[PDB]
């Protein structure tokens, strides 16, 4: 992705999003879009920013439903045009393989979520994690998410992914993670509020760029 | 709720949805509705149900964010008209709360969902299940989701949350799962396709609660 960044947009009002998302274009050009936005503003708030800003959006959905249920979520969620979905794989693998067969049929990407950033993901999902990530490469998963709060959990995800996989990681700036050392692990990085409320969110990350580019 | 049994309506297309659910309204007063037909319609069609068909609605939304997420569905879905939401613990204790503290300031319910009901539920969530259920009675969780594919674990998770808890079921006849059976441990029984895919949808809700009934 363009400078390795990836915009989390978790604003809720269309104008907002509009609004920031555009101050800081130059600097990226994929754009994760999440329910917060999409159950405020509905699914169209995609297709209008993928024509708009010309970028690739990224549904963070993260899908923890039955096959049945995750099918239809993701039949919705690429017909509305993202290019990737995020599917959590706790639920196991019938639930995952659902989803990689709607994206095989409308020729998009799935990304696989192996453990989460926040302090809660300790309780349950870090002991099940390594076994989650080894499920991915098994079914052939190519693109996954990881902690940047974590940065050993990180490291160890890669070495189950291998080299060739792809891995972006949430948690950088307000959640804790740094950029640097979570690029030492992940392709890119996932950046939400650290952007999106700062006063110049362009300076924000322009200041993530450059300490980026210093790698 | 009336006759123990909440319609899940997950048709995708507006037309079909609002005319299976007039035709079974006479048999239940609880729709639970989910992303299939809220990225399909809307947002809106929440209070266009719950207007039109005078039903409570639960949004089935199996939230499994990071807190700061989590809060911001658990608003928009509030906002939106739903008397409650399912939320998944496998995410950790701080993201169940954060589903907890929205729906204490908006007056509403949050669900926890402790075990899924397909067969992939098998691999990380069980192991997990009863650790879940008792985080829940610890947060003070009154509302729980337990699977119809496995009456043996839903009786355990019954044992876990007490007598006082309320407990809704999914997986019941599409799935595998028997509603007298489920009852036996739940207060109220999910079903979905076996209603609205049915050639009769107010047949086949009736012919479910006769075998209710009789219990």
């Amino acid at each position: 992705v363009m400078n390795r960044l990836i915009l989390a947009m978790d604003l809720m009002n269309r104008d907002d999003a509009l609004r920031v998302t555009g101050e800081v274009r130059e600097y990226i050009d994929t754009v994760k879009i999440g329910y917060p936005l999409v159950l405020s503003e509905g699914m169209d708030i995609i297709a209008e920013f993928r024509k708009r800003f010309g970028c690739r959006i990224i549904a963070d959905f993260k899908v923890a439903n039955i096959p049945e249920t995750n099918e239809k979520i993701c039949r919705a969620t690429f017909k509305a045009g993202a290019d990737a979905i995020i599917v959590h794989g706790f639920p196991g693998a019938d639930s995952v393989r659902a989803c990689l067969n709607v994206a095989e049929e409308m020729g998009r990407e799935v990304f696989l979520l192996t453990e989460m950033s926040h302090p809660g993901a300790e309780m349950f999902i870090q002991g099940a994690a390594d076994e989650i990530a080894r499920m991915g490469v098994d079914l052939g998963v190519k693109n996954y998410v990881g902690p940047s709060t974590r940065p050993e959990r990180l490291s160890r995800l890669r070495e189950i992914i291998g080299q060739d996989s792809f891995l972006i990681s949430p948690g950088v700036g307000a959640q804790g993670g740094d950029p640097g050392e979570t690029l030492r692990f992940a392709d890119a990085i996932i950046v939400g509020r650290s952007i999106y409320l700062a006063d110049n969110p362009a300076a924000a990350a322009a200041g993530i760029i450059e300490s980026i580019k210093d790698l």
